[PDB]
């Protein structure tokens, strides 16, 4: 298990999604789906020349998996999947930009709502959520787990957990006040307002 800090604009983002007051908490669905939707269109893209790079599984698609007893909502795709570079590197450098500029958006009258717009969108997740835990599988690498609960830092290390094939899995401790997420109608109403037009079957898991 490494720890690290994130860059200092993303953990005052953080700090600001977390501590701000603001109601339209649902929006981190949308953004979620939307980052799933772009792992597996750089899946489907580079299969087009490599079709082995489908080896890992054919199926390109996102599953919703809500939890009531763990308290969690699980948004599970079969993209590309994350390198530990991206992981500790990657993501960082390139939301760089977006971050320091939706930060003064913010202080510019800007609402919370925007953050996707700026490509930043991850980390509306904390809106919802105490911790978010992420499972990642790039071809030719390892499986990984990052972690954070912010508070300015994050962990990753090689998962022993289950085996995924290819993709990334995203779990969400959500906050005790939060559990609507976890309701079968309220992930429909999002899913249909927010997210109707992505091109990957998203398939909601009803609990038994
Ligand atoms: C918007 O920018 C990005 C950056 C990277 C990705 C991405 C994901 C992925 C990432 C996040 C996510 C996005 N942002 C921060 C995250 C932080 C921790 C864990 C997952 C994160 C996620 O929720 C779901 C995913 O399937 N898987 O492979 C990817 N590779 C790329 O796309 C190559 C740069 C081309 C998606 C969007």
């Amino acid at each position: 298990v490494e720890t690290f800090a994130f860059q200092a604009e993303i953990a005052q983002l953080m700090s600001l999604i977390i501590n701000t007051f603001y109601s339209n908490k649902e929006i981190f669905l949308r953004e979620l789906i939307s980052n799933s939707s772009d792992a597996l269109d750089k899946i489907r893209y580079e299969s087009l020349t490599d079709p082995s790079k489908l080896d890992s599984g054919k199926e390109l698609h996102i599953n919703l998996i809500p939890n009531k007893q763990d308290r969690t909502l699980t948004i599970v795709d079969t993209g590309i999947g994350m390198t530990k570079a991206d992981l500790i590197n990657n993501l960082g450098t390139i939301a760089k930009s977006g971050t320091k500029a939706f930060m003064e958006a913010l202080q510019a009258g800007a609402d919370i709502s925007m953050i996707g717009q700026f490509g930043v969108g991850f980390y509306s997740a904390y809106l919802v959520a105490e911790k978010v835990t992420v499972i990642t599988k790039h071809n030719d690498d390892e499986q990984y787990a990052w972690e954070s609960s912010a508070g300015g830092s994050f962990t990753v290390r090689t998962d022993t957990g289950e085996p995924m094939g290819r993709g990334t899995k995203v779990i969400l401790h959500l906050k005790e006040d939060q559990t609507e997420y976890l309701e079968e109608r309220r992930i429909k109403e999002i899913v249909k307002k927010h997210s109707q037009f992505i091109g990957y079957p998203i398939t909601l898991f009803v609990e038994k």
